């Protein structure tokens, strides 16, 4: 964990060392992506705990699309947080 910020109504966003941005939504769902990587893929965990990986060519169902769409705004917010430990 390099950075972490709570974003009201949305969730808790964490930037990880490996370049992964993870958002734990307040409904219990989770999405994780690699924004710097053109071939990265997406991991999505349902509230119920079922998790699925989607490779860059894979069709994304609505719930995945919609959560991955939260990421750019979340990256802007992560930029404004200091580093963990600072």
């Amino acid at each position: 964990p390099i950075k972490r910020i709570n974003v009201p109504e949305i969730g808790i966003a964490t930037e990880l060392s490996h370049g992964v941005v993870q958002v734990q939504f307040y409904d219990g769902s989770v999405v994780s992506v690699i924004p710097s990587m053109q071939g990265g893929g997406i991991t999505y965990t349902q509230p119920n705990g079922t998790s699925t990986h989607f490779g860059k060519g894979d069709d994304l169902p609505f719930p995945v699309r919609d959560r991955v769409g939260q990421i750019p705004n979340i990256q802007l917010k992560l930029k404004t947080a200091p580093l963990l430990g600072s």
